[PDB]
């Protein structure tokens, strides 16, 4: 398929179009997630460029996925620094809630981080299938595109 890189794709009277959700879902350990996400929902987040820092900004949402707590402080700072208060989503682990979900609430409970998604188990690749389904879903009642 070949285009001319910048071409009109229009939507609502002239290209105009929503505003695009744009979920850079990323990961240390989970960079090749997007590449095992199907290609259902793929289409709808990209993977990093400006790699764990400048591509922050650049995006909607950026998504931590992590396994251990020191691979989201990292990521988490990185929201902070170079947005503040995005739309971040985590994958996370269990059990790890007391340490994961308690160092992210010195930036949830400040407002420097929020989410829209229900965070999943990262090792948990079945809940994949639901967790994307309410993600598009979620965002469809939010007319994002």
């Amino acid at each position: 398929s070949n285009a001319t890189n910048s071409f009109v794709m229009p939507k609502l009277s002239l290209t105009q179009k929503n505003p695009v959700f744009r979920l850079l879902i990323l990961g240390r350990t989970g960079s090749s997630f997007y590449q095992s996400i199907p290609k259902e929902y793929q289409s709808l987040f990209e993977l990093p460029k400006y790699h764990d820092s400048a591509t922050f900004p650049q995006y909607t949402g950026i998504v931590i996925i992590f396994q251990e707590l020191r691979e989201m402080v990292s990521l988490l700072n990185r929201i902070v620094q170079y947005s503040q208060g995005k739309p971040v989503i985590p994958i996370c682990q269990p059990g790890q809630v007391i340490q994961v979900k308690n160092v992210l609430k010195s930036f949830l409970r400040n407002k420097l981080v929020k989410l829209l998604f229900p965070p999943v188990v990262v090792t948990n690749k079945r809940d994949l299938k639901k967790m994307f389904q309410r993600l598009q879903d979620l965002s469809l009642e939010y007319g994002e595109d």
